[PDB]
């Protein structure tokens, strides 16, 4: 039944519990009161990077070492993905993280990729050196919903073009409504997303209920125990 | 075989993997240069938090609601337990939290609390508050390696006489050397952690490799996939 009620997609849980969508700048606001209350950015990057590890360790099995291919862009975003892939190289994944090379520094970007550089993780700035086989498991963080012409660049093409001749898998994190992955982890609620985001996981990212009830969002959590759960239409 | 080499107790994990105990003033260094390299305080706390919640869902059964007292003091060890605590009210645990009363304010209290204070969680600063019948899981975090006369005070004495009457068990999360724990929660590399700590399990805090050989540990990963994995002596 509905035990999420919004002031638009609506998905349920594997025990039935609705899930619905809410707009971009609802999950904005909402990220911002959590932001007030202590939820900081670093905090949520940590555990953003941790429950999607989890989730991505299950889709490599979790029994030589699997390979993963991350592809971030220069923002928030891709940010998320090299916490992502820090945790991995943590767990003994092999991992390569493509980041294109660019101008003005993000402080979430320095910081993560400051602890990336302490793992045995490989950072690279050109996709001729990612694999030319298939890998396990591709991750894409590579777009941000605050950079509309980032989809126009020719690096972001060129990106795309790798992760779709590649043939391994797809895992987006945190993708834009508007790469086909095979999978996509939301994070918090979800944002009205389609048929190319594939498979739809949702993400714990630490919101306490009345966070939500601040937004004007009638909360209960639809995760039980697990902190990555499957989406459903 | 022993794969963590350290320049005093060995553990090993269900697969045979030797993972050795450092001193309070190694995993102190170990932390120090961790921290030097942007695994902040605010990030260890969040992680730990929700991997010590994941540990603690898996002692409640992972399926009305299990009930759960923590019992906090006025440190950073406090500050763990307090995340730990916000996590487990995020998934619908009915979360009783006991902190004293104090004057000199904590960063990592405060912040911690500040979340915790927007969950369904119950902050309580008397012990009769607490529940009189058995709760299902008390985590203690009431000491504190800092502070060596803490334990010779009435509060402190009287907290753990409120958790030997209560009957439930006892998950420790980063105790200190020297309450009978049911289980323990050691955080990176286990201190030399005695038998009254019950059954002792390690928990990732997402330290890189590069920054144990910074402070002289030749380390690889004993954790495989998991996030928190049981020792034995």
């Amino acid at each position: 039944y509905r035990r999420i009620i919004v002031p638009s997609k609506e998905f349920c849980t594997d025990s039935g519990l609705v899930v619905p969508s809410i707009s971009y700048e609802l999950h904005k606001k909402l990220l911002s009161v959590a932001e007030k209350h202590g939820l900081t950015l670093e905090r949520r990057l940590e555990m953003t990077g941790v429950c999607a590890s989890q989730m991505a360790l299950t889709l490599l099995g979790g029994p030589q070492r699997p390979t993963v291919a991350l592809l971030c862009g220069p923002h928030v975003k891709g940010a998320q993905g090299i916490s992502c892939g820090r945790h991995l190289a943590n767990h003994d994944v092999q991992v390569i993280l493509f980041l294109p090379n660019f101008v003005k520094m993000l402080e979430s970007i320095t910081n993560e990729l400051s602890l990336f550089s302490k793992t045995q993780g490989q950072q690279v700035s050109s996709l001729k050196d990612l694999p030319t086989s298939p890998v396990d498991l591709v991750i894409n963080c590579l777009d941000c919903p605050e950079n509309v012409f980032l989809r126009d660049q020719p690096w972001y093409k060129a990106a795309v073009a790798w992760a779709n001749q590649n043939r391994a898998p797809v895992l987006s994190i945190d993708p834009p409504v508007h790469i086909d992955a095979k999978w996509s982890l939301a994070l918090g609620l979800p944002l009205p997303l389609g048929e190319h985001a594939g498979r739809i996981y949702l993400c714990d990212i630490g919101i306490p209920q009345q966070v939500f009830q601040e937004v004007g969002i009638n909360y209960h959590s639809p995760f039980g125990c697990k902190f990555v759960i499957p989406l459903h239409s």
